[PDB]
């Protein structure tokens, strides 16, 4: 029940006694889906971020921002891959994933499976730039739950996962639990890499050295938290676990640099020197990744 | 029960207690122990912004001082300006080869009020090797002979040429550079003025601080001399004693600082 210029205020119990605002130019969507609470509205024009969407009261995407965490999640797996052909998103269903990954010319198919159908219809609207990939015919778009569509998978059915999910305190729950990720393991490829929503190193450290340790346990070779720089998250960053099912592969150096291909220069934050600076870990949580 | 810092965006923690609350003759300074709850703990903030935490001060205070030292091939004398807080001056203290650090604050309540609220940060002001003056850094760099330092940081809220006179011809600057997300106009404009005053290099090494505006802040590393590559460390802080009592800084975050956004790169590159 937002109300145009009233201010959105985004507080929450997984970070006490903070709270980020932004003032309301224009609510464009405010409204229970069947699954979560989706907000979107236009920001202050004076600032810098445009339109914001928000669930369960946490924004997810702005329009000044978004590209770090698309960026980065898009090119830090498929750039650690030799061939990436075929590529399944679990979440993602603003799209904005699914744009970076289909930058990539080995891409042949990729599956996007969003639990949250409302989601998907809010940015093509209010999105276009974000949920253009959504139509692009090397892509299928379901709505399903990604615990679901993964255990229906055959074995060895793609190259790479990329996990673009919400908290684990919504409906992204168990995409942070054990069935789950053995299913991951067994439908990627031999040479196959995941990638993670990661959480923050300042108020989800131990969540994130719990996970790293039994991604390794359930059967993955590698696991390497990647740092990223992203304004409007609590504390200002987010990392991703970028996870190599073949041992001996080193996903903190680039596989195949994306300077070599014909998009890196319309990349706003990605490239192979942010690519190895985000395995870089300030000293007090460097153990994570050794 | 909260303190609001402020177009259309606010920040806000949630307080617990205000421990000070007053103009002083140059700047509205508020302290506070912040909701127990959450990790932050005292606060301190200067005209309505955020200046230092207990949580997260390690992390501008070690990027300020080790980046900088590190890049110096042997730092003996160094000027602090600003910083009366304390943070920067216990990282520069922390090096064997500091014989003397003269530390320059406007703002003697700054000083009086770190001492009583936050003393992890400001026990250093009364090392044997520092002079604190309360003064204003403008008007000492103008009276302070050729060649003086090794080093010189600008931690802050006809100068930068008194800089550069100031330091030794193997000198390093540093200052309190600004954010990509909010200021990236301004941090280039800063970066060829430096330049164009004589430096022979700056590079803008980025950080991740949680309590200032969208979690980063960088710092211009600027070197006198040419020839000078400052984002790869010159004294890497591994070979030192104190390496493993930073919570932060390292050589490999020191490289990585350098790496900025495809947005920014133009910074640097
Ligand atoms: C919007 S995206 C986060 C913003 C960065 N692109 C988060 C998506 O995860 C979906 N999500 C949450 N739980 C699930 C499950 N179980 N399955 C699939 N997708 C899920 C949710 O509906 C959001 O669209
Ligand atoms: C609080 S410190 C920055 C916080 C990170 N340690 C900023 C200090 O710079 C001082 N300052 C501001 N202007 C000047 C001048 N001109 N000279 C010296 N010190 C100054 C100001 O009083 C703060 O204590
Ligand atoms: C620590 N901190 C933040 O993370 C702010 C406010 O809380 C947030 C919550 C959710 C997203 C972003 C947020 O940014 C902060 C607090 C006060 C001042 C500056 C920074």
């Amino acid at each position: 029940e937002l109300i145009s210029g009233g201010w959105f205020r985004e507080e929450n119990d997984q970070w006490p006694g903070q709270a980020m605002s932004l003032r309301v130019e224009k609510v464009l969507y405010d409204a229970p889906t069947k699954f979560q609470h989706l907000t979107i509205f236009e920001s202050d024009p004076k600032g810098p971020w445009g339109t914001v969407m928000a669930l369960d009261g946490c924004i997810q995407v702005t329009d000044y921002d978004e590209f770090v965490y698309h960026e980065v999640l898009g090119h830090t797996s498929l750039c650690s891959h030799p061939k990436p052909e075929r590529v399944l998103i679990i979440g993602g269903g603003d799209g904005g994933v699914l744009r970076e990954v289909l930058r990539h010319g080995t891409v042949e198919h990729c599956d996007l499976v969003d639990i949250d159908g409302e989601v998907m219809e809010q940015s093509k609207q209010h999105f276009p730039q974000i949920s253009r990939s959504l139509a692009d015919p090397r892509a299928t778009v379901r709505v399903g739950d990604g615990l679901a569509f993964v255990r229906q998978t055959p074995d060895n059915t793609y190259d790479v996962v990329i996990i673009d999910t919400t908290d684990p305190a919504g409906p992204a729950s168990k995409l942070f639990g054990e069935a789950f990720y053995k299913d991951v393991l067994r439908i990627l490829k031999p040479d196959g890499i995941c990638c993670n929503q990661g959480e923050s190193i300042w108020l989800d450290l131990e969540l994130i050295e719990k996970m790293s340790r039994f991604i390794r346990e359930t059967g993955f070779a590698s696991v390497q938290y990647a740092l990223m720089h992203v304004p409007t998250y609590p504390c200002g960053s987010i990392g991703t676990l970028v996870c190599s099912k073949k041992a001996g592969v080193d996903v903190t150096k680039p596989l195949r640099p994306v300077e070599d291909m014909p998009f890196a220069k319309d990349l706003k934050y990605y490239d192979s020197e942010m690519h190895k600076a985000s395995f870089a870990l300030p000293r007090f949580a460097r153990h994570i990744n050794n």
